[PDB]
């Protein structure tokens, strides 16, 4: 047998940020919510805060955009680099530059699972099993998979064991599922605009929105509702049944992430055939074990928030063992390379960054160079035939380096 | 009827930090683990990372001290101030100065619960239901109660409904239960030094440690083991049974926080009469509802990490409704003013900050001025008869202000 391919050790790990409270508002990039004005993503979307007068109209108003984008780049001894982006910004930089770097630098580019376990174990006392800290860990994990793939000379999806489908089909998230159908997507997930404090009126309004789109889009085009942790079991139940006549495919994240018991009850009260989903805000494999056992149909971890690709692959296995499906939240290429290899992820999500959901603005525009976008609502595997996650970092953005070591 | 007392509005909220990766290592204060060398609290304590040779001997080596102390001060328009400290440091300052301030400033000093709900709601998307972000929220909540109490001119314990006992009795956490007994404490909790990877030898060594202290302390002085999230169900079960002959009162935090199912199984497997506890790393009332339902005997939230006093009071009610006890983790005065009013908190914890557990070094030395300490292992209620939480900020410490607004 021939000697194996030689691998360089990791020399440096650096972190930068754009957008957020300490940079330029509306920088976009990794933080899906760091947008400008008049964006659908900030137009009266129901949240745990919309019950408050001052925070009902805009999520930006309560600070859904304060973190911004975290960018993590790992440089190997041979000068090759790998990178990834997520939501964490400046604080994420502190965590990477002042803590996690000790487990990263000096390791082989292939020591990905090891670095991952050490990051999880070393931050367990302050990570809260999700959120900001987990987004940061996820970003490092992704940058490591990117570097490894680029060093080896292969797309992440091939390293994982190959594609199980020639193309990825997408459903689009935004306020215009009708426009989305035009573009070739297989469905449209709309956000709810009213919550529990609005009562029966709120239910009629969002349900009427679903009815209208069903009329506009036809019966074969999927329709879903994203509730962004804004409801309670009773309201979610009433909304689900009110939308049942229009064949709503699923009702997503009705409750805050900790309310597992509530998800179990909501799922059992759901209209026959209608799915209940959640997961984008959960983190760590164990949390998904608890979520999976509530009986919900589909878990939706965000690859950059759940713990990274390493964790995502484990969650997929968890779901498959129960004969269920896993459909990641956004994530662009970080999801593509993963889900294209999952037999239990028959479709993916494309979150409209376009202010009016009329064009195919890239998922992480503009931080990612050469970022692929659905063509006729799909991305063929050949589009991913590039090293690592196949993209480069847009240094034209005004990246900031708040910390160093 | 007389006119109610005049209450000022909150004008400014400010955040500072000491210690941590960006300041002086070993600053102490809010971060119990930000200590110097030769400290019992860093002496081969078992952790989720001690299975790694490089991180077995010292928790500081894996970064248990990177955060340091967060200090939050709220100033009212009548120039009075209220403050609190916690573990979060520089990042905590970012969250307070760049996000939470919008919900704090302009409110009445009595709008504590309102500000609390808004902080939880606006950070739900990145808080992870615990850890760093929750620690920050908790610090703000405590600063608000401190200010409200100082404005009203009453100790927090009286505002809460009065003391239900004349004195708080403490058990001491550290390597010297024997010295703790001489000091007047009612019990001594020791940290385990070995983990699952150590197998039967590990169990024998820590069980021998307990046996030794049982011989030195007598049968009525309580003995407990703290496992700091370092085990799995099987190892914890074996250790518990190995210590049963010495009447170990309880075995604490054997598992990482997300492992509720494991806690349920561990409690079921525990020796008759021996208690299983956890909770210091959990956050939000909902997580405690889930934790409570696993059947563990005592939940141990840290007032500065669980969500604050506002949240601690709710957890106490939750436990009380189940006929169970709540014994907070450390917290000094922030716990004292609350627990002295809880019928179901018969005793409290004093975590040794003295390097060798031989003296009564203040719980949060040296950030808190006039910080009370147990006398004969107790703190009489009269010691708490000062406004708010009864202490002042030690400005002699080199406080840093990384952000402003
Ligand atoms: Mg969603
Ligand atoms: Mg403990």
């Amino acid at each position: 047998m021939e000697n194996i391919m030689t691998l360089p050790k990791i020399k440096h790990v650096r972190a930068w940020f754009i957008g957020g409270a300490t940079a330029e508002k509306g920088a976009g990039g990794g933080d899906y919510h760091d947008q400008g004005g008049n964006h659908w993503i900030d137009d009266h979307i129901a949240t745990p805060m919309s019950k408050y007068r001052d925070y009902e109209q805009s999520r930006q108003s309560f600070g859904i955009n304060v973190l911004g984008t975290l960018i993590v780049e790992v440089e190997a001894e041979n000068r090759q680099t790998g990178f990834a982006v997520s939501t964490a910004g400046e604080m994420g930089c502190f965590i990477v530059e002042k803590h996690l770097n000790r487990f990263i630098e000096g390791k082989c580019v292939s020591d990905i699972k090891l670095i991952h376990d050490q990051m999880l174990g070393a931050t367990m006392y302050y990570s809260g099993s999700g959120g900001l800290v987990m987004n940061t860990i996820s970003c490092v994990d992704l940058a490591l998979w990117d570097l490894f793939g680029k060093v080896v000379g292969l797309p992440v999806y091939k390293l994982l064991g190959g594609a199980v489908r020639d193309e990825i089909q997408f459903y689009a998230t935004g306020a215009r599922p009708d426009l989305a159908k035009e573009m070739g997507f297989i469905g449209g997930k709309m956000p709810t605009h009213w919550g529990p404090h609005d009562g029966d009126a709120g239910i009629r309004k969002d349900a009427a929105m679903v009815a209208d789109m069903r009329e506009k889009c036809g019966p074969d085009f999927w329709l879903m509702l994203d509730c962004w942790m804004s409801q309670d079991v009773n309201y979610a139940t009433k909304l689900a049944h009110a939308c049942a006549p229009f064949n709503l495919k699923w009702i997503e994240e009705c409750l805050p992430p900790q309310q597992y018991e509530g998800y179990r009850e909501l799922k059992r009260n759901a209209p026959a055939g209608m799915m209940v989903t959640s997961g984008e805000h959960h983190g760590t494999l164990q949390s998904f074990r608890t979520l999976a056992e509530t009986g919900i149909d589909i878990m939706q971890p965000d690859v950059g928030w759940c713990g990274g690709l390493t964790t995502l692959v484990e969650i997929a296995a968890l779901a498959k063992s129960r004969g269920q499906l896993v459909v990641p939240h956004g994530s662009s290429v970080y999801s593509h390379h993963a889900v294209i290899t999952f037999t239990n992820t028959p479709f993916s999500e494309f979150l409209m960054t376009s202010p009016d959901c009329s064009t195919l603005r890239p998922q992480f525009d503009p931080i990612l160079l050469d970022e692929p976008v659905p063509v006729n609502g799909r991305i063929h595997k050949s589009v991913l035939d590039k090293p690592g996650f196949g993209v480069e970092l847009n240094r034209d953005c005004h990246l900031k380096r708040p910390y160093s070591h």
